[PDB]
């Protein structure tokens, strides 16, 4: 119920289809960054939400800056996402799979680097 995610200096995630078993109450995400480029560099986040809801989240994360760790303050469009990290750094997300719909279509991606492909697909089988 459990799984741990790499984000590199190549703005590459160490996977891009997480499955998520309908046995779990609580899923967690453990987020990790090698490489050697700090936060205000090459910084990375772990955002869950809808296929659909997921370019405006980035675009509208985009927009609003490091400071906010790249996301629309309160965004409702976003089921679960980690703080934004630099290398050596490390943070968790856990969230209810009930927030889950079994079968649909969701995706996880990087806010500020999705847009040069840093995402995969998330689904509760
Ligand atoms: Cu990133």
């Amino acid at each position: 119920c459990s799984v741990d995610i790499q984000g590199n200096d190549q703005m590459q995630f160490n996977t891009n289809a997480i499955t998520v078993d309908k046995s779990c109450k609580q899923f967690t995400v453990n987020l990790s960054h090698p490489g050697n480029l700090p936060k205000n560099v090459m910084g990375h986040n772990w955002v869950l939400s809808t296929a659909a809801d997921m370019q405006g989240v980035v675009t509208d994360g985009m927009a609003s800056g490091l400071d906010k760790d790249y996301l629309k303050p309160d965004d409702s469009r976003v089921i679960a996402h980690t703080k934004l990290i630099g290398s050596g750094e490390k943070d968790s997300v856990t969230f209810d799979v009930s927030k889950l719909k079994e079968g649909e279509q969701y995706m996880f991606f990087c806010s500020p680097h999705q847009g040069a492909g840093m995402k995969g697909t998330l689904t509760l089988k």
